[PDB]
């Protein structure tokens, strides 16, 4: 019966939104950013019940948290690791259970990106409020005081912001108009903006392949965007060859990646040491740090290049979403497959080795011989 | 029939020095920290081989990583998550085996201290060297750019300095003459130095009523030190109690812990929440955040003044090491106890849910025993 909507992956946490009003969440529990009022592990989708009846229309998660908002209920939610308001509830204090941040009250929201320690929300009306962490000035409001509330990014006045994205410790965003920012911590280029030096409020990259920029989003240290013409464009920290240019050198600037220049890019992912990619013609392309398998090309080995992840009959991606060390996805049939590490149980898949390739949700999808079913909280993680 | 010589926490690993010179660890594994050249938690004490005869007479754990030094080998080794460069290769990369520093080869090494991801260690002669994160001033440089390798603290030209303490992100230390020194990250008080601003060079702290101060110890944002009237002092943050102080208020000075001070305090543990004290006569008190029993004192409710921590037969307790979400000490019967958060595997004592009063670990202890495993061994 149930579709899925929405697919998010946090560092250790995976968390999913289902037709029938239904939100489920698995992985990392220590930080409460499952949301079922309990600090354990679940190695299967569980459905966060505090959520019923909600009207959730999108789930997003950070590092080590998770927010999600209703359009009807006009109300964002958010839950896990409370250090440095990185929840937006005024205080430092850890949620296990949802709870709505009431400044946000009424706000039309358009939509929310979560980084390690720091929240943005987009509003219908294009405007963006920040919260959490600042330290190298990735709130973007011309300081570094960290911000337990919700605050209005002055610097954006008159400017309709269409997405945000955020990383460890930096942030980026891009306008209805196509133009493309970053600001916060940025010694690895990871800004695009030609150095590494911090920016505590928004900074218009101007080195974007005389192309206007359509979407974007962060890794930990790095960021990608694609182009209004499909191209993407990747900067900032490539150690692991995350950038994807086939090598492991570092760019201060956005650069193209080209060996993807014959397709269109309809959805990008960061993850914490790896990326992908999704065309316009639901092929996964995924690079970068792969020791756990998160890459999902069968192997363990690193890949400065992208390469095709593969599916069951060829099935067409749709979504995909990066964690620190896994990756989810979901294809046309609607079903769900996870990959690379399992330890915390975020695969979803029961208990579980880490896995090298694509490995069906059963719980969440149409096939696998059986759509099985979400959990109940109540019942223990450990059984 | 090993002695535990020294334990140490990390932030969801633990590590052991045995006699014999053997090395063991257990816990969260994913980054390397553990050691055995695998990604797995080990939930039993596990031999960590690469260090096998190689004298090491000290370990010690940040957060996510680990260092240990031999005086015979006039090394220092660090394995473990890599980033910010606080292991002191000269790069990024994570290990999980232990590489020696060899910045530091040949120097006669008096004690290291590992926060969450900057390290700093104190030679025989009082020198400082540090190195990792500095986004805040943590390594007492003078600027706020990471350091992949050692440096000199310059500013204690001149200065001997007895023990160093790292945090999250900020650093004390105290002289051989007792004064006290904090710097790096500030906003909670954490510095000791009456405000909340960051420092990027050591600053000494000016108000301790004259008293002088034999150590320091450091939890995630907040600081313990003990004069050398065994008096304890606690300053930083204390949203959980972890002051001690019997409420919930930030200190930005020093502040005498009035509850303990007909005890004579001789160790000291900062965790990431929590916080721990040793009485010259064995007593431990636990105090601060208790939501997975790591303070040890049979509940999971917060304590805001010390608690102390019970143990079979009252038998003395001798060291005590805090993690974020658990604690370990060794016992004068030579026994070792663990508890708090147990899903990693941290508490040492075979797959087991958490733990809220201190539980035996067998491969370790006379009372006591299973033995320490290789780490060929299937975790699973």
């Amino acid at each position: 019966p149930r579709k899925v909507l929405i697919i998010s992956a946090g560092a250790s946490h995976s968390v999913a939104l289902l037709s029938g009003d239904i939100v489920c969440s698995w992985g990392r529990g220590e930080d409460g950013q499952l949301g079922h009022g309990d600090a354990e592990d679940r190695p299967s989708p569980t459905q966060l019940s505090a959520l019923d009846g909600h009207q959730i229309v999108s789930v997003t998660c950070g590092a080590d948290h998770t927010v999600a908002y209703s359009q009807s209920g006009m109300e964002v939610y958010s839950w896990g690791w409370g250090d440095f308001g990185r929840l937006g509830h005024g205080n430092s204090s850890d949620l296990f259970t949802p709870l709505p941040i009431k400044a946000l009250h009424g706000i039309r929201i358009k939509q929310i990106a979560c980084g390690d320690s720091h929240c943005l929300a987009v509003t219908m009306e294009g405007e963006v409020q920040s919260w959490g962490r600042n330290q190298n000035g990735q709130l973007g409001l011309g300081d570094t005081e960290d911000s337990l509330v919700p605050q209005k990014i002055q610097a954006f006045e008159g400017i309709r912001i269409k997405m945000v994205a955020a990383g460890a410790e930096h942030t980026a965003a891009v306008t209805e108009d196509g133009d493309l920012y970053g600001w916060g911590w940025g010694r690895y280029g990871n800004l695009g903006l030609g150095d590494r030096t911090d920016r505590l409020v928004p900074e218009r990259v101007t080195s974007t392949g005389g192309e206007k920029m359509s979407m974007v989003a962060c890794g930990w240290r790095h960021t990608i965007s694609v182009s209004y013409s499909g191209a993407l464009y990747t900067y900032g920290w490539s150690k692991y060859g995350q950038l994807g240019h086939g090598d492991l050198e570092d760019h201060l600037i956005p650069h193209k990646l080209e060996a993807l220049s014959n397709s269109f890019i309809s959805q990008i992912s960061g993850g914490w040491r790896h990326t992908m990619a999704l065309t316009s013609d639901g092929k996964l392309y995924g690079w970068g740090w792969n020791k756990f398998g998160q890459v999902g090309v069968g192997n363990n080995l690193d890949q400065c290049s992208p390469v095709q992840v593969r599916f069951p009959d060829d099935q067409k991606v749709v979504q995909v979403s990066c964690g620190w060390r896994h990756t989810l996805a979901v294809t046309e049939r609607n079903n769900v497959f996870a990959w690379g590490r399992g330890t915390n149980g975020q695969l979803g898949i029961g208990e579980s080795v880490d896995r090298n390739f694509p490995k069906i949700i059963e719980a969440l999808s149409v096939d696998g011989a059986s759509g099985q079913h979400i959990e109940s909280s109540n019942i223990d993680p450990s059984s």
